[PDB]
């Protein structure tokens, strides 16, 4: 078995920490985001992932990939591309898919879950994609704007965009399984497997949706990546090694408030507070009295004593000020540094920026 | 040799905290602005002081006037009274002054400075009041708007508010001395010494200006009481007990970073940093990692670890939160508890209220 992940795109809604690196690349919690969904695959047993690489074609996504070496796992990288679409890549794909018997996953690299991959061996009986259009249920799905008809019988009767009247509340969940066949369908152009394939396979009946029991969180928003960690913390603090607590003992004396993942070479101060669903990355330094609310610290990143970051994003090589607050849903980029007693208020700031001022409401630090 | 020091008054620039205690008996820096002023007065020999006693006559001013017991001085207080302005109580007082050959001093409650005092042996040249309109030079003598017109015979021509031409920079410094024959002059009524009797004295002639040579600020104000405590804290720092630090040692380990007052039952934190022209009252307690940039903090206040407060002051009882902002021109009121993490951009919050909303812009919380 084989399985396609959709790692192009732009990562418009992560933008501030796209600018540096793929949207499949940033790290959600302390591993990136394909990396969890590729081990997932590989606890399923597949043994062939296909990245439909679009952007950063060489410079990031071929070099970052030494994962491969890792994970006992090899990726194709046979889907370099200008920009093709959603549905395109499976079109350009087909050649090194070999149009196989077995049929083959499909994933985006935005989505988090518990991944429950038993979908292979269920939903066998007679689909053009075995449950292939998972859904997942939310009550915000009047926002999401992506409901799916899916009744008894699983077949998708229809896509609706902003429904007005409650006809369902499952929506789309970027899991998918398909048959081979399903690449005479795509044709050889830009095109979108969300408005262009899914509604002609709905039509046609060979569409059957899969209900989602876990959790699950489309992460590739600022928001929906805090409020995605803080649900899948919780999962995952038992699976790593990272009382009321995940890393109590790291550096020197600090408290912890619940749920959290402290990298082992990353020092965290003394006296510090590390909050309940917290992400701390390697090598990170964390000042003597800092307060980690819901926020994730990235990779090489410095804080000052005294500062409270809460349901806030900071880049990767940071250097953040001592007494600072960065509150709301902020996102600092690769290289900003902060200085002493700076407020900001859900401000989205540019890498390699250089922050003075308070800003105290939500805005964009060019 | 006697003084007169005008005690009444409803500090009503000083609101947030005269709701409390009369303004002569708010704290500066680590002690009362009258008992500075009284202080300097026994330093020259005087040793009886007349306080004109109107805004909470035996509440406040009798009992907490304990200090007649220390510093060898005796107050008269016979002097309470409705509010009689502020050249009433001089006629009320009559009296008591005994009309005396001896001259007698008069100050404001208002007024910090070198205090030179040597005006009682100069200026006995023929004067009514010996440089009784004491003056002292200030390039923002337009917001001030009582600017003393003293020519090199030091004889007033006239008072000007808010003069468009250059006419003088020297302002009225709130200290006089008086011969007792103005004692006639004075009505038993309403009536105040800066708009009634001392144009009428520039006017006969009578009135003679002495210059101040060093420092002087009116702390009447909020600002005013920060910069010049900012001022102050450099001359009293070998004067009092409390490398570049004042009290560097006096809880855990704390760095300093300029002049400051530190009284010796405050414990303060183990990371901390009292910053430059910082004064924390007696019983107080401060976090971990505080920042005490160029705040006061008065009597039994407790600072959580992490707090910024900077250029405010913060009441008698106070509770601040963990990791809060206290910026600006900010002062709080007796009892005022801050929850963690609160923001107060130069809010003024009156006694016996709970703080938990962030607050970024000049305000008054009720
Ligand atoms: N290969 C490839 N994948 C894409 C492309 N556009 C979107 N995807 C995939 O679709 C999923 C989500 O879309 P993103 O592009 O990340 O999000 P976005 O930048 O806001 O743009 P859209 O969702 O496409 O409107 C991710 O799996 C992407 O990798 C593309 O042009 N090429
Ligand atoms: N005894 C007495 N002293 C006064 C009175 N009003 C003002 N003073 C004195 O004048 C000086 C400054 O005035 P304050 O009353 O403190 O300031 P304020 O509240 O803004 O009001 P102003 O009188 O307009 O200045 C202080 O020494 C006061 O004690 C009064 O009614 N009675
Ligand atoms: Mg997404
Ligand atoms: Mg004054």
């Amino acid at each position: 078995m084989r399985a396609v992940i959709l790692v192009g795109g732009f990562g418009t809604r992560l933008r501030p920490l796209t600018l540096t690196t793929p949207k499949p690349l940033v790290p959600f919690c302390n591993k990136p985001m394909i990396i969890h969904q590729i081990e997932a695959l590989k606890a399923v047993g597949v043994t062939e992932v296909i990245l439909a690489v679009a952007y950063r074609p060489e410079a990031m996504k071929e070099q970052m990939d030494e994962w491969s070496r890792k994970l006992g796992v090899s990726f194709v990288f046979s889907v370099e591309e200008e920009p093709l679409g959603t549905a395109g890549p499976l079109a350009l794909a087909r050649d090194i898919l070999m149009q196989d018997d077995k049929p083959f996953f499909v994933l985006n690299s935005d989505v988090t879950c518990t991944f429950p991959m038993q979908e292979l061996l269920d939903f066998h009986k007679a689909h053009g994609g075995e449950g292939t259009i998972m859904v997942s249920q939310v009550t915000q799905w009047e926002k999401y704007g992506v409901v799916v008809y899916s009744p008894q019988n699983y077949q998708i009767e229809r896509f609706v965009e902003k429904p007005s009247r409650f006809l369902g509340d499952r929506i789309n969940a970027g899991i998918y399984i398909f048959n081979k066949s399903i690449l005479d369908r795509i044709p050889p152009r830009r095109a979108s497997i969300e408005k262009e394939i899914f509604p002609a396979m709905a039509a046609e009946g060979q569409l059957y949706a899969f209900n989602l029991e876990g959790f699950w969180m489309d992460v590739g928003q600022p928001k929906d990546y805090i409020l995605g960690m803080t649900k899948f913390i919780p999962s995952l603090v038992h699976g790593n090694r990272e009382t009321e607590a995940v890393e109590h003992q790291r550096g020197g004396r600090f408290t912890v408030i619940g749920a959290s993942l402290i990298d082992p070479s990353a020092k965290i101060g003394d006296g510090a507070v590390i909050g309940p669903y917290a992400s701390i990355g390697a090598n990170c330094v964390i000042g003597e009295s800092c307060r980690i609310d819901n926020a994730a610290i990235l990779e090489n990143s410095k804080v000052g004593k005294g500062t409270m970051v809460s349901r806030s994003i900071v880049g990767w090589n940071n250097r953040i000020g001592s007494w600072c607050h960065i509150k709301d849903i902020s996102v600092l980029g690769d290289d900003v540094e902060v200085k002493d007693g700076v407020i900001l208020i859900g401000t989205k700031v540019l890498p390699n920026k250089d922050v003075g001022e308070h800003r105290f409401e939500p805005g964009i630090i060019m």
